[PDB]
């Protein structure tokens, strides 16, 4: 019954900003850490961001910092990926994935397509 739906994706142009949202349901939200993982067209999976339970700790991979900032609304059960300084390398399918309590990314979303002109 666990559902992770993402939105906000679309066709943007270099130098603009975007905001991606991930509505979550079917499970208590404040008991899991969250991830943003992206996949460039025809390429492999790449980890982007990670936010903790309380949202106090945010870890970003390289190629993204200052540009990307991750947020978490526990009151409305939604995840956020604020994407500034968008580049042609950023064009990818963005999934939000929740961490299994034992570590791995147990449940994923169907992702949103972001393309950069």
């Amino acid at each position: 019954q666990v559902q992770l739906v993402e939105s906000g994706g679309g066709v943007v142009q270099p130098g603009r900003s975007l905001r991606l949202s991930c509505a979550a349901s079917g499970f208590t939200f404040s008991s899991y850490t969250m991830h943003w993982v992206r996949q460039a067209p025809g390429k492999g999976l790449e980890w982007v961001t990670f936010i903790s339970y309380d949202g106090n700790n945010k870890y970003y991979a390289d190629s993204v910092k200052g540009r990307f900032t991750i947020s978490r609304d526990n009151s409305k059960n939604t995840l956020y990926l604020q994407m500034n300084s968008l580049r042609a390398e950023d064009t990818a399918i963005y999934y939000c994935a929740r961490t299994g309590w034992l570590g791995p990314f147990d449940y994923w979303g169907q992702g949103t397509l972001v393309t950069v002109s």
